[PDB]
């Protein structure tokens, strides 16, 4: 029968869970770099849906193929357990990720974890103690029973594993399990996206857009550059850069640098041009007149062109100062630099225009993280609010469900478990460290 194709698709759901999951398991620990503190939340969420892979979805295959229960009702009260278990641990992690990101974007240290490994370790198993506590104990001690009769013809035959709540446990179960780590995590982590664009200063703004290189290269212009486009010389001869280099550093670094030192030289890069802004009487005026977001557009052109470079600009400094944001954005787009650099006179251009940060959205390798952990959330919203808004509906209508469109619903948020290590190759150390565990 019809049958054969279920099979292999579910088969194969199993095998991108399991196989996925174990791949970003095993990649967060041979690799030294990805032992951070977020991916150690990744590692229990991966666990939630290797299990889920391991434990559940195979046994609910084999109960949707065989349209009964073969394995008895000590399992049947297990893998309800262990998927119930699942789906908790997985929105709770999601909920201290989203948590954690939040501490980390408000601290000094930016993007970094203030929890330590050994702490965060503490709260994983104390996830999965919370977790275990309310997935087994209403399952074991069948406060879930419902008291109808078609539920009860089937807890005690042990060939049925319908899974039949009363109206309370659907209420409480969904509600403490479900849907308050996910009001928490949709609030606390759309309070993150909302740091990470408030805070970006003139240091993040030029990062991102004139990148970082640790070695001696020639920028747009051919000129010997190092660092984040510090300029070293405008002579065709490489030690010329590298006696440069030297002098600047007081250290013989061969033409390469740490990054410790590479921000260093960008400060005093940056401070260069808010100084030279303030030494020239032309720009001096224009920059008052601006709020922060235009200050740090106007610091880039500097960095990038000098102080009478920018000081050409006649017509756009007057518009600036006037206020006369896309007057002003359309000279800066009839200049020579919007022609050499265009990508980055649009984003700079753009800046001036709308006074917000919109041009670097996500443009930075810190912010990209975040977007990634923002698509785990939204992916897992997306597969299980379905079914969790049909639960709660299903109670309050008070018509029984439709077992192949409960089921159904619940299968969206099977195929949740193979998900994240797809949006983990959007992230370019997974991809590293995938390709060596695949040795491709
Ligand atoms: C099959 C079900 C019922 C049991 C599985 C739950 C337990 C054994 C598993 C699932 C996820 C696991 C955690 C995943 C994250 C790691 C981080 C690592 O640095 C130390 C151990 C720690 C913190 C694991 C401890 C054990 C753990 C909580
Ligand atoms: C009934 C069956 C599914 C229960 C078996 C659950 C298995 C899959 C669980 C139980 C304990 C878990 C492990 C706990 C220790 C961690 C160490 C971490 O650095 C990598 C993951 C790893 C190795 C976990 C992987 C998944 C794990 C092995
Ligand atoms: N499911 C739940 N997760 C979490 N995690 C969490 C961890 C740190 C900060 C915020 C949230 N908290 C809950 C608090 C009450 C209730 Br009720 C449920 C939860
Ligand atoms: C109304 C309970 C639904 C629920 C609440 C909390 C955590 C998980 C929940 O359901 C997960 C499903 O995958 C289980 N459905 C059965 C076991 C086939």
């Amino acid at each position: 029968v019809w049958v054969v194709g279920m099979g292999i698709v579910m088969s194969l759901i199993v095998l991108a869970i399991v196989f996925g999951n174990v791949l970003v398991i095993t990649a967060i620990a041979k690799f030294e770099r990805l032992q951070t503190v977020t991916n150690y939340f990744i590692t229990s969420l991966a666990c939630a849906d290797l299990v889920m892979g391991l434990a559940v979805v195979p046994f609910g295959a084999a109960h949707i193929l065989m349209k009964m229960w073969t394995f008895g009702n000590f399992w049947c009260e297990f893998w309800t357990s262990i998927d119930v278990l699942c789906v908790t641990a997985s929105i709770e992690t999601l909920c201290v990720i989203a948590v954690d990101r939040y501490f980390a974007i408000t601290s000094p240290f930016k993007y970094q974890s203030l929890l330590t490994k050994n702490k965060a370790r503490v709260i994983i198993l104390m996830v999965w103690i919370v977790s275990g506590l309310t997935s087994f104990l209403p399952i074991q001690m069948h406060w879930y029973r419902a008291t109808h009769q078609e539920a009860i013809n089937c807890y005690a035959e042990e060939t049925c594993c319908d899974f039949f709540t009363n109206q309370a446990y659907a209420i409480a179960s969904s509600i403490v399990s479900f849907y308050v780590p996910l009001v928490i995590m949709v609030f606390v982590y759309s309070r993150v996206f909302q740091e990470a664009k408030r805070q970006l200063n003139i240091f993040e703004m030029l990062r991102i857009d004139e990148g970082l290189r640790l070695k001696i290269y020639k920028d747009t212009e051919g000129y010997y550059t190092i660092g984040i486009g510090h300029l070293l010389t405008k002579s065709p001869s490489l030690n010329a850069a590298k006696s440069e280099l030297d002098k600047a550093i007081g250290r013989n670094t061969n033409g390469v640098i740490t990054k410790d030192e590479a921000e260093k030289l960008f400060n005093q890069d940056v401070d260069a041009a808010v100084r030279g802004i303030l030494r020239n009487a032309k720009l001096k005026p224009v920059y008052d007149s601006l709020d922060a977001v235009r200050r740090a557009a106007l610091i880039n052109m500097v960095f990038q062109m000098g102080e009478t470079g920018v000081a050409g600009f006649t017509n756009s400094l007057r518009m600036l100062q006037q206020k006369r944001w896309d007057e002003a954005a359309v000279n800066l787009a009839k200049s020579r630099w919007y022609n050499q650099t265009p990508n980055r006179a649009k984003r700079v251009i753009t800046t001036f225009r709308t006074g917000t940060w919109d041009a670097y959205k996500f443009c930075l390798k810190e912010h990209k993280a975040l977007k990634t952990l923002g698509i785990i959330m939204g992916t897992f919203t997306l597969c299980w609010l379905p079914f969790f808004i049909v639960n709660i509906v299903h109670v309050i209508q008070d018509n029984l469900i439709r077992k192949e469109v409960y089921i159904l619903l619940n299968w969206i948020g099977y195929v949740n478990s193979g998900f994240n290590p797809l949006i983990y190759c959007r992230s370019p150390d997974f991809r590293i460290a995938f390709q060596e565990l695949l040795c491709l």
